[PDB]
């Protein structure tokens, strides 16, 4: 009944220096339990996944991007992307065309991406309408608010994964979790695979 | 030494104490108002400057508790959306407020009828009103702005957020606000959650 799943992917990081190696080793092994948590999730229905790596780490994707849409994936990248350079900013613009009209799983993948900077891109927007006299103070609702939040097409966000040992959101989403399952797992992201996954998931159907 | 200045607190479980034992709600929720004493006395003696709650007629017969919240040096404040609450609830709540505002001890925030969704949009109407006035331009509107207008900001920032009974959600409570606490859930039911128990929650803050 999980309908989308939000993942911290942390711990890539400590990983590598557990394994004696330096820091790209790690992300190296991130970028294939990217792919595996992926997969995964296409392979069992579930509707949008939602990435956060806690401009180098959107380009590795850039050559995944023909392979996602074999595979029917829609891709967004959620985040304040304004200050990348317009180059990556137009590569990014032709991924979302090309997938945005795939009907398998959506995956949103943040890049610079806060919760709070996520609400205040929304409130920006109502305060444009105000100003142009075009809305009063007293029709802003929470209806209204969500309907200018990253995600507001689709389903809520039904669980959160944190890997890595930390208990904290770290202003990953935030309106959005509202009533989220939240899972923490000292597993880190490197190591997260099929089990732990559906390890979650459990948790989720449990509740 | 734990290091958190201000706790808040979902406390649930009330329900399924009183179930556990065959009895009805209303001795749960009894045993969950001494559990809330204790708490709140603990946080006062443990130098934590702020304890938000959050529940999961509360209000009204607490009244009787504001004399004795007074005595012990508590500032106590009501968080939520109040607005359409009875006439003199209203005025009560008021009173309770301005009784204790010069108080030096804890501060103590009080959830009632509080969503974290609605607490970030009455900071949004706040800010689209001076828009309205032409005090405000749209692009000076930053993080930091929203953040003056939301519930608390004057006081610490939460580090720390307890959840007892068993759930693993914020259900609403804190959004904004909690965006780098410390997430805390424990299994242990709010009628038993004790001294022993939030000792242990600000140690795994202070360990964490
Ligand atoms: C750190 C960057 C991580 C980039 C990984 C992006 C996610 C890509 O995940 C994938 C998941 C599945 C597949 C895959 O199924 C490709 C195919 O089926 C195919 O090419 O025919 C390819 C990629
Ligand atoms: C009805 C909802 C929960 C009721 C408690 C509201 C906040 C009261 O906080 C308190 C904290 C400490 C004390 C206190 O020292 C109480 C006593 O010595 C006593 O009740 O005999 C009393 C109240």
């Amino acid at each position: 009944g999980c309908r989308h799943v939000a993942i911290i992917m942390d711990g890539n990081g400590r990983w590598a220096k557990k394994q004696g190696k330096i820091r790209a080793f790690g992300h190296k092994a991130g970028a294939k339990s990217v792919r595996r948590a992926v997969s995964f999730a296409a392979n069992n229905g579930i509707e949008a996944l939602t990435l956060y790596a806690f401009e180098l780490f959107v380009w590795a994707l850039d050559s995944e991007v023909k392979s996602l849409h074999r595979h029917n994936v829609r891709l967004r990248i959620i985040g304040d992307t304004s200050r990348f350079n317009s180059r990556l900013q137009e590569r990014i613009r032709k991924s979302e065309a090309l997938t945005a009209g795939n009907t398998g799983l959506t995956l949103n993948i943040a890049a610079n991406y806060g919760g709070r900077w996520d609400i205040v891109q929304g409130v920006r927007q109502l305060a444009e309408k105000v100003q142009q006299g075009n809305l009063q103070p007293d029709q802003i609702d929470e209806e209204m608010l969500n309907q200018h939040v990253c995600m507001h097409e689709l389903a809520p966000v039904d669980l959160v994964i944190r890997t890595g040992g930390e208990h904290r959101i770290s202003n990953f989403l935030l309106w959005q979790i509202a009533y989220a399952e939240l899972y923490f797992t000292d597993v880190l992201w490197p190591d997260f695979d099929e089990q732990d996954f559906e390890g979650a998931l459990n948790a989720f159907a449990n509740r």
